[PDB]
């Protein structure tokens, strides 16, 4: 019967209760908020995907390995005559994501931007984290 | 097995596939377009979530009671010290979606909108599909 | 015991009869015809494949939104001491399809070409069928 | 759930890998390849679909009891502004099938023929596999 | 279980509820009537089989692309003293069928037999549904 | 997978093979042939669809305690133009039912009639099979 | 398990026990011996395979309606230096089939021959046996 | 429910397709023809049960170590008074064998003899496959 | 319920039919021999255990790539006095295995013992065999 | 999964650790050794497979009613040219059975014998386990 | 049906993507490359197996805890004439693993090796992970 | 739970018993040697991965169409403070590969190399093995 | 569900109760106590785990062939600060062991040992029990 | 078929491998040593259970918050006259135990004993670790 849910395509609203993950790293939250973590040498890029959110809405906290991202996404707003005849899009408002990075940061010197409901951020890795080179043979 | 899948919260990358869906609408396509189709008297409302796309690599189209919507998301640059140790952001950079609305639609009028990634379409209904009351009793 | 048919690679055989083809398009007939629907801006292009099949043996019928293939080819003369041992290629001498398209078309002006066994088919969309632009925002 | 992917009739696009076959024979290669045997006393005649192939792509290679059909055929051209919206043709362009026979066969006298993208092949035999009829009682 | 209920060949019974059927056209109805639908170039062909049925006893209505055949067949007749013993006949009595067409039909021009319980409908097609011939090449 | 055949309403044409048939009474033949048997006190009235069959090519013979309906109906003629595109109707044409009745019948004193594809017969019983009334107290 | 066995086509060998069969006859007995009845109007025919059988070692028994074959075939003879490396042929020596027909028979008048291992006997039907056609109607 | 086919003793018939068999040997074809192997010092016996054959319309060719067994039985003619009510004896008209041989033969110096339904075939050893004895200790 | 025959430990008797083996090598026989195939650079040695056997009831055949064993033990002699309440030892008295080996040899040269129940034989390799050494880079 | 290594044919080396045994006797022991136990009245016969075992390896111990049977056979030795790629032959170096008697027997008029790797031993039964005929009526 | 993957041996290819591993240490990484983690008691030893990698294409990274391998194996080059007919070799071209070590170790006295395609790492521990011994009483 | 043992990802230890495999080439031997064939009109080209494999330890034999690849790669060698707390690199120490090449090679002219751990084999086809060119019509 | 439970390693503490065990042997009693019987020519030699348990709190009895070891191990004391967080040791604290021998023995001469929680039990067999050589041929 | 293994009350030996556990703590190691974890307020109190092992093969590690205990048992020593009729203490030799502690601890003050097979650890906490009592309202 599961198979039957998936040829609903209802995996973008019921299957994004993201309560943990592990590939190395941890990632906690709650609602839709896809991630993808893209390590440098010097720094790590976290990329969020936040449609329908305004950039004010968006909280951003990071200190050592772990980065919080808080988000609320205002609701679809519907004139009385109007009405939700169809939809796939999470009507959860309040949507954050704990990351706990493999690396300690600089939170101090980090930057970020939103764009096309696009999170990056870029944070420099402490001078402790900053892998080197063992020369081989 | 198939909720071994449902456990690794994949769905964003695997369950987006939408060849079909029926709720009096037909929605067909390829990639990940979360969709709210929001009726009224006069006009109908279509919220699509374009994250990472820029404004000028859609193109909107519509004719009758079919809508197109035809996107294009660059993929991640990565510098080649970078690598993606993890992800949940589907890979596909060719999206779109055909709508088929339950309604005509005056194309000429229709406007749309972009923010925070979130494409707003306006319908006018044609009048031949605007309904009207019946008297009880 | 399905998996126990699908390793003897009887696929093209037993597994081609398409009664029917759900994508907001019906796709109806008997035999092996596999299918390609091109949709343009002004135009759909339609590919099947005959292989076997002569130039006069292809009735390509059209009218509205629906297109009809239909075709026979002659099955493999074999002399009386001659016999198959082996053969995966379809004995079905008769085949058609039925398509219907999601446009309507202009059969008027409609052309098609046949070469190594694949039939291409060029069908104008009617003015009625071809899409606006919405301007975005 | 194997029956439901049977009832897609996705069977010529999934199911066509011939790594083996066993009739007496043996067939291996890559891609979508229907195969014909057809045993005479003297000769062995070979028919292959080979739809969207043009002549000069087929590379046609026999010695002693094995036939090698090596051919590409190129993919569907579409313009920009085309996409496929439906297709069960494969797209996979490198093509080739092994066929061991049960016959040694006489490769300098061979010929072959591609007409309506069918590839019809004609191998004598070997006078050491030309059959000697017992005489019954 | 199912197959002891196919073991009885109690199917022309309990098997017969008409409620849907997909093939590029629609069937629906209630009782034991079955179909045939016989597409020419300029007319449709419908065979239905109502044995037991009175010609005056048929309701046969039709419009644009949709048929409607309604009978009723008067149910065996047995004296007090006769009792069924046997019986594969469905009791039903009032039965119908509603044939959603694939073309659209002049129902001014259409004609009807009734023999040996088999009734023949003739249905012009509508000039705009008269299909034309692509000339290919 | 059994329910999938009978979600298809396919009865009719599959599930028809009257090999046996057990209660108290014996039924074997060929084809889709619905049978009622019904029992009075001095004769047996027997029930048997036959659309599509006309009155000169049914054979009707009986014996003691068995009856023998032969039948072959002509199957549905169709111009070349013409095609089956979708049919419940069987397409066995030489159809045949061997009926054990539970007694003993004058078949030189029968009747039949053949009205609206129905065959209606009249089996008096044979004095010894007539049955007497046991007075109760 | 049960296809397993039905892959290795040991089906003559192992199963050919005829202990029973229900199709308004009784057939029943031991070995292998495939059966045809052939019901005319005025007599039975029989159709019995017994390969490597010699006429002389064949009982043909029949009274009223019931018929008895019982035959024994010689097993294969091998020399000491011999060996059976492969064999699908049934190793029973003593077979025998008794069939209970439908009508009886004039035993006295019944005929039969044996050629390339197959028997054919002619039964003529008793008068009491020989139906009586109905009129219709 | 593939032993309630074993329960009908449909064995012949369904069950004798030979496409494959794996002892040391290799055995197709087509139809229903059971095989025993003997292997001698110096020959090979082959007995192909070939009931209902005449010795003209057998062909019987070998050649190295292959061997092939062609034969063509006609079917049961009937009158058109008479009808199959009971049949296990397969139909089909044309069968054939090929037996790849453990050994390589001399088929010049082969003998068949056609008795009772049954080949015996007689396939004196090739030198090159005699085998000699190793003294032992 | 296979593995309760595997706790009866009744495998010796029951699972030793040796059709058929593949790993490079073809064992096919009769009876209970376990083999070991020990190759060489210039020979092979085959070891078979034949307990029970004397060693004038052993038949050893070679040609080319092919062994044959061919043996038959005595079975247990038992005074009427005597009977056998216990066994896992195989009855069959004759039993043989014919061995594919990978490589041709030189029948004329090899040699055997039997001591303990085990025979050993050697084979030396043909030259046509005895492979060489590719020299590395 | 447990018939898949039954096809193996592994039973000699995965199936006989005799662990225990139930047939009013008791074995116990390790490795490859069967068994067959022959009572007579007076005497009690065991008969032991001990392929690959020289005489001097054999520990047989007996008391009351319990036999001990402990043997080593040397593993098969192999030079580095050489290797094993074929062996049905257990590998295990160290065998024993212990095998409870339904009898006491006279260990002090044993005998044993070793030929052909069979070992034979007789037990002269204790005159308290000689039974004794009851005179019947 | 998982069984039958791991019948067709394709382990390798498939069964290696490394996303985690849970033994005490944290493995995560992508393509094929087994390790062994050597704990001393002054360092650790790490062996890599990276066949057909240059050691210029190894980046070899470690402080802390963590040890980064970066590996590009080239694919396997094939000039047009030549096919790969067969290959169990994964065809991942860019692989890594980031191993989380037990221990903090000295990257700045670490040293590799690189040969036969074997990676070998020595990482001294660091004081604070170097464990000292507990007196016994 | 074959699925479970997957999960550990434990294949290539488990996992690589390579008994068979069955492409149009047989591939038999033992231990971890993944391998690649590479066909060309004139030679083939085989790829194996010896990673640890010193190239003395290598034999490397070829005759007709079979190449023998036999190697042995020491273990890690672990001083006694040292343990091996985690390790998927198989232990096998003995490892060969048996391959049965399509075409008959002349090994006189092969050539092989071995670098970072790969064995690339180039072996001549024999001129009856190259094959030759059917002209196309 | 059972494996489930494996998983946990919680195997000392739940499956323990030894009830009973059949070898040949009988062991009963209650808790974790294991067990190895070692059997000499004129000896027994028991093994038992007694981890935790002072040599005074061990009771020790014989007699024939049955041997009872009774024992009590003090639960782990903890202060009311101290809480045992984690345990896989058994807390029962009364465990006990009844084993009967395959042999006679005299308690009279045996002697035990504890070391490092082992107790080593010395049992000299009776002469009774003490076996004979069955002299070979 | 899992219950049946817990059956046999093998748990000791097969159920014991200790490769992870997860209760707050990290176990890790190979062998059979179970394990309690005390935990006081200033302290941490861990219990092995090391039947068998003599005091100086135990190896007791530790610092920060991981314990490591290696030890090695002497197998159990058997005169050739002695066998193992049964067993269940576990053989491997090499025994080893990685604990991480919840608590950092100072080795430099940690003491240990060894009775019974038991080993008891004390191990004081570092003040880091050392907890501090929350004031409750």
């Amino acid at each position: 019967f599961e198979r039957m849910f998936k040829e609903f395509f209802a995996t973008p609203m019921t299957g994004t209760t993201m309560i943990q993950s592990s590939t190395g790293i941890q990632i906690s939250g709650k609602g839709f908020m896809p991630i993808s973590i893209i390590e440098g040498d010097q720094h790590i890029k976290v990329i969020a995907w936040l449609p329908g959110v305004n950039k004010e809405d968006i909280i951003l906290n990071a200190v050592g390995d772990t980065l919080e991202i808080r988000a609320k996404r205002s609701p679809l707003m519907i004139t009385e005559s109007e009405r939700i005849i169809y939809s796939e899009i999470p009507e959860e408002e309040e949507i954050y994501r704990t990351i706990k990075l493999p690396a300690t940061v600089k939170e101090e010197n980090a930057s970020a931007k939103f764009e096309n409901g696009v999170l990056s951020v870029i944070l420099p890795k402490a001078e402790s984290s900053i892998k080197k080179g063992i020369n081989i043979e």
